[PDB]
């Protein structure tokens, strides 16, 4: 007989909001994407046999960034990207804490990011 088990990773990020003057806008706005890494549990020898190919994708996304006046943001949305947790990274983090920075508008400021936002094509 088995049993149904799982391990549950969480990438625990935390987005601290600051200006370019290194003014804190807010420091303790956490985000966590679930992953989980479905295996099966041989009750007999009792071992746990984890599927080594389990890989989950999450959507690193819907973490807002406050739009602040005379103001943008070095990343208006933090991480926008379908990050994929696999066995061999499983049980390590990957993202631990974020740091946007609010500098002067792009009004009185020259595009000083405009490199194009590389992203996943597929």
């Amino acid at each position: 007989m088995i049993e149904p088990i799982k391990r549950t990773q969480v990438v625990t990020q935390t987005i601290h909001y600051r200006y370019e003057d290194g003014a804190v806008a807010h420091d303790d706005h956490v985000v966590s994407l679930i992953f989980t890494q479905s295996g099966k549990r041989d009750l007999t020898n009792g071992k746990e046999i984890w599927d080594s190919k389990w890989s989950l994708t999450q959507t690193f996304e819907a973490l807002p960034s406050p739009v602040i006046i005379g103001y943008t943001a070095d990343k208006p949305m933090v991480g926008p990207d379908e990050v994929t947790v696999d066995s061999k990274n499983f049980l390590d983090k990957q993202n631990r804490e974020e740091t946007v920075i609010y500098s002067a508008n792009t009004i009185t400021q020259n595009k000083k990011d405009g490199l194009e936002h590389h992203h996943h094509h597929h």
